[PDB]
């Protein structure tokens, strides 16, 4: 009973999972026009605009204050010590996405390239705010350019550290809004029951798949917390348990980005991780992570090879894609069009493949959402002495 | 003498009326194309733009500091007290309107119910400041989401008032912000004069009717006082008489949003009420009112049924329609064609309400601005105990 | 040695004009289609999104703060010795743009004056930031309304002013903010030699011409420096000296308003002029200067006149082109089309003139930033005694 008293959000959200397959299952017979499963979906549809709303005023805000409370030479050891996690993971996604293919065996390409260089630099940061750049033959197109943001956010962050006294008040004002927007986040997230069982429920009514699967959760569950015990010592179970009502939201949201106001609050709270390195490394790793899709992209483009040397050349456009595709609508829709111009496939596979996306795309955020989290944590214990500093 | 002196401004605005009236029967018979028309109507158009500027830094700084300068649990408590009149004078309304057609006789429906509560939480509030979302068979549609920022601003100015210490500063932040925005509004009033007689004068230049006009001056005039000496047990008139700066602009402006800024000022000047409750009561009203649009869409939905049981359908479509329209262009145009669906009407029959609806939409706002400020009134009153608590 | 030393940045972007013309007539036989040379000139492409970025958040910060610290009788008193030079210098330019065509000889016109006073006071301030008005028969079209943003910036930090006490925590907010976007334009600064080269060598690959270069180096190094030693008494091309780095970028980036945040660094920096009459003149002249376009314009208006009395009319009309014409994609090619209808004559010239506007745009920005530059030393030592006030 004493469990039920505690994690009753936990237990609601599990529950949300498990009605929202039940009444999905129950209302399977579809005699209905998709506009009406639209109308059915909307109690899940309303927790993503209350969720994206609260994005942009928490990115901004978590990196303006993040490089400023870090101390101006401290913060570009601490971000080696980020791209340390970034590239290695990425690295061993990618690997383990040619051995999945080994043994089971079931818009131009320089434009992504400059797009996404396009976007670092943004042209101006009120269109920034809901608008990104992708060139088409207006080329600024509606979605949120998150890593224009981002980028901007670190340097003006960054400025404001290097101001000190004069540059105290903006700070003072960032950390009121982070605080701000995370107390709005604590609302949501009692809505985030009501919504999940609404929105899975609606995107259910409408070997390969399995083998994304098979080394997503053996990524995910293994390698991951592997990582975590071999840098910090500590138990990875017990962590991942304290971002579960983050992982499940993971599951239904499919966006790292939606989710990470949520993700925020999951590993502040539950897990007790320090505010100036969840908004350090949470924020960049809900945008530039490649784990997850590297591993979901790199079986998506071995696949049409079957049908059907230079290996290297399909995991670097695979990245500039998934980077280009911040808050961008039908991400991984319009993304796997560019990866098959390079390698010289047919587009004809991809009309199969959406089908079955819509499940596979959840799959692969959870594993993002958890590279972040236990990112965040092989931070913190290797940047133990830098905090020390501070106080 | 002294009455000329003191009331500058408001005989100024009574002389843009009659020379307004004057001007446009002068240059009534009309050679010039309706683009000429436009050219003419531009003294007056500037002052909208400027007005409509100054809504958004005024609705958001208003209820951000509003909700934070009143107590956590008070704020509650003074928002029923709100609705009590938002709800009783929108009944009264609705039941005028079936006793005038009773006497004399002379996108789809779901989706406006959908659409209101997809606003109601933004998507993105850098978008909200200058789009509103209406799905279309790009959904989100130009014209500020004044509903997404009313709501928006609300729980964000609460977040602040139970942050105490770290919120100060943001508080004082929007009352500096809330201070400026109301010196430009000062400035803009003095256009005011020369801006009502070039836009009404533009707008004449281009039974059933006199029903609304009708109903429409005895509810305002007559049922609203009614409510105000019932409940303060002050005189009515003399309180209307301060808001007069504000009825005039009101009659060429139709819009509450646009008017607000001078509703605002002729309130807290002229009136003398205290800041906390018109931001409070004041911006919420001039989005949410329906006293004044409900009394004019009653006859409207009931005089085609001539041409050609379940009344409560009708006036709940006829409430989803006008919080609908916050600030979209040509509100009442595209509105009554949703509750002709409702009804099952057809839409020849407004082809001919809009060549006279132009003058009846400045008389409809009129009631909806006396209706938030005599609001205001009646809400400082029954919360007097409330304010004192925080001095 | 000790020159290299100091003037490191100066010596690179001169070094990045000769490379740029050297790099550009390497590479001129071009095979490559056009798809492939904006491909090229994208390391300068990327300068100018950075540079685009930054102003907004100066120009608005710029104002605000300017007016604010400025006395609020001494601010009026102070921009009449500002519009003193602006419309002296630019009565002289109209002046010897027609002496130029003496000797040597080689939407709608009413819309452009209206369209104007629309931008003045801005409908919303969100959409100002990235959306100008110009009516077409979506009015609203992309690019910056800087008019807009400078004109409410003006009386918004004039508000401030008059506000003191709840005032000085907003002024102390955009002096912040001024400060910190300052900060990234020192970063900026360094990747403009790379950008000058890759920006200059891209534009080059795709009678008349001389007679404007020949009166606008005429204008600008000798009439323009004539106003400085009359007025200050002191050396002007010492002056011009110390904005030699944003001289060579005005040369590169032909806008203005995108060589402001560079323009600032220098007359701060490298002259040591008082930051609170650079926030005051230069915001303002690098959006209303007609010096350089005037004379630019001049010489385009009376060319098509040979082909083929109220000179007069011609001049204003160029003049509500360029003040139009703030962060317009394709300013000069659309603004001398109106410009055409006034005089009477046929659009067919223009087809001619944009194959080489290219390098003649970059010209009179060059005296235009010259213009402002020069503009802000006059104005410091006429108005002294008013910042010796406020110490
Ligand atoms: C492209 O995707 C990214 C962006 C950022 C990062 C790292 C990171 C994370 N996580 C965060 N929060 O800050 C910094 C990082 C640095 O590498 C560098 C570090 C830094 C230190 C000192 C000065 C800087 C000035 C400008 C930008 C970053 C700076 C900040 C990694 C990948
Ligand atoms: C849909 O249209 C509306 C929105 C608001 C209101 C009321 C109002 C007015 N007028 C204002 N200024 O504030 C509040 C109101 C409440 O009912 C509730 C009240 C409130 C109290 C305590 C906590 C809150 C948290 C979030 C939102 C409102 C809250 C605020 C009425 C109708
Ligand atoms: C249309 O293009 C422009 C806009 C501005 C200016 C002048 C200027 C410059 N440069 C700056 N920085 O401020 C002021 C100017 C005034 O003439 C008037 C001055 C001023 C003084 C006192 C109160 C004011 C209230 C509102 C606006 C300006 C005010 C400010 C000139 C042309
Ligand atoms: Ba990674
Ligand atoms: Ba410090
Ligand atoms: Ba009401
Ligand atoms: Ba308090
Ligand atoms: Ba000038
Ligand atoms: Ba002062
Ligand atoms: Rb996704
Ligand atoms: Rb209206
Ligand atoms: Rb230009």
């Amino acid at each position: 009973k004493s469990f039920l008293r505690r994690n009753a959000l936990l237990l609601l959200t599990v529950l949300a999972v498990i009605l929202g397959v039940v009444l999905g299952f129950l209302l399977r017979p579809y005699p209905l026009s998709p506009r009406e499963v639209k109308y059915f979906a909307f109690p899940g549809e309303l927790l993503m605009r209350m969720l994206k709303m609260l994005i942009l005023p928490l990115i901004v805000s978590s990196l303006i204050t993040g490089l400023a409370s870090l101390d101006a030479k401290a913060s570009g050891r601490l971000g080696m010590r980020a791209v340390v996690y970034y590239m290695s993971t990425t690295i061993i996604a990618v690997v383990l996405g040619i051995i999945l293919v080994l043994i089971i065996h079931p818009k131009e390409v320089l434009d992504c390239f400059l797009d996404l260089a396009r976007n670092i630099f943004p042209s101006n940061l009120v269109s920034a705010a809901f608008r990104s750049y992708s060139t088409t033959y207006g080329q600024e197109v509606e979605g949120m350019n998150i890593l224009g943001l981002v980028v901007f956010s670190m340097v003006f962050g960054f400025a404001l550290g290097k101001m000190g006294e004069q540059g105290q008040l903006l700070v003072d004002f960032f950390n009121s809004l982070n605080e701000a927007t995370m107390k709005l986040v604590a609302i949501i997230m009692w809505y985030a029951p009501l919504g999940i069982l609404f929105l899975i429920a609606g995107k259910i009514v409408e070997m390969y798949m399995v083998t994304v699967i098979v080394g997503l959760v053996i990524h995910g569950l293994i390698v991951l917390p592997l990582i975590y015990f071999l840098i910090t010592r500590k138990n990875p179970f017990v962590f991942i348990a304290g971002i579960l009502q983050a992982l499940i939201t993971a599951l239904g949201t499919s966006s790292s980005s939606a989710t990470l106001p949520i993700t925020f609050k999951c590993l502040e709270e539950n897990n007790g991780v320090d505010k100036r390195i969840t908004r350090f490394v949470l924020p960049v790793g809900a945008t530039i992570n490649m784990d997850g899709t590297a591993l979901y992209e790199a079986v998506a483009a071995i696949f049409i090879a079957q049908v059907n040397g230079q290996i290297i050349t399909i995991s670097i456009t695979a990245t500039a894609a998934s980077i280009g595709a911040a808050g961008i609508p039908q991400a991984g829709l319009v993304t796997m069009v560019i990866v098959l111009t390079a390698v010289g496939l047919p587009t004809d596979d991809i009309t199969l493949i959406i089908a079955v996306d819509w499940l596979l795309d959840r799959f692969r955020t959870m594993v993002n959402v958890l590279g972040d989290a236990l990112g965040a944590g092989i931070v913190e214990h290797l940047s133990r002495k830098e905090l020390e500093k501070q106080d």
